[PDB]
């Protein structure tokens, strides 16, 4: 097994993964690490595992398809691998927390939202379709680019949400287009 944590990199209290060499700490994994359970297999074994049963999965998909379906067991654990390959990125810290808004000659967003508060809102089942998770998701990016307007720092935005977008066509297999 790895000597740090998959997501974020660190040393530490690390739980192991029994089907493969990934390991995490407890609150990094999304879920957070089950207290029993041995084996124990992560979240990356777990989609491999989906998409194995059913080969057919992964042909390709239409977005508006996928946002309507309903957060089922298995769509449930994609939005969760999706949101935890956010995390994976170091530049998901400048999303992660609640933020505040005070900047000269901006206005703070009408509904602000972190990368805590959707982990909190799907560990709560509060989504009840994949439309709900992706709405919030790209919610933080939009409130960024709109509130830092000219600043360079907009572009933070544009890399984790191209990061998103990346991995929500993989996990979903939206249809390949040009
Ligand atoms: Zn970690
Ligand atoms: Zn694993
Ligand atoms: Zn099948």
């Amino acid at each position: 097994n790895s000597n740090i944590c998959e997501v974020c990199n660190k040393w530490g209290r690390l739980f192991c993964c029994d089907t493969c060499p990934r390991s995490f700490h407890e609150h990094c994994h999304i879920p957070s690490v089950e207290a029993n359970k041995n084996p124990w297999s992560c979240i990356f074994c777990r989609i491999k595992t989906i998409q194995e049963r059913c080969p057919e999965s992964q042909s390709g998909h239409q977005e508006s398809e996928v946002l309507m379906r309903q957060m089922l067991p298995e769509e449930q654990l994609k939005c969760e691998f999706l949101l935890l390959k956010v995390y994976c990125d170091s530049k998901s810290c400048f999303f992660a927390s609640e933020p505040y808004y005070n900047r000269e000659g901006s206005q703070g967003p009408q509904k602000p939202m972190w990368l805590n508060k959707v982990k909190t809102s799907l560990n709560e089942q509060m989504y009840t379709r994949v439309e709900g998770f992706v709405q919030d998701m790209r919610l933080i990016f939009h409130n960024h680019k709109e509130f830092y307007r000219e600043d360079k720092f907009t572009r933070l935005g544009i890399q984790v949400q191209d990061i998103f977008e990346k991995n929500f066509r993989n996990i979903f297999a939206i249809q390949e287009t040009s």
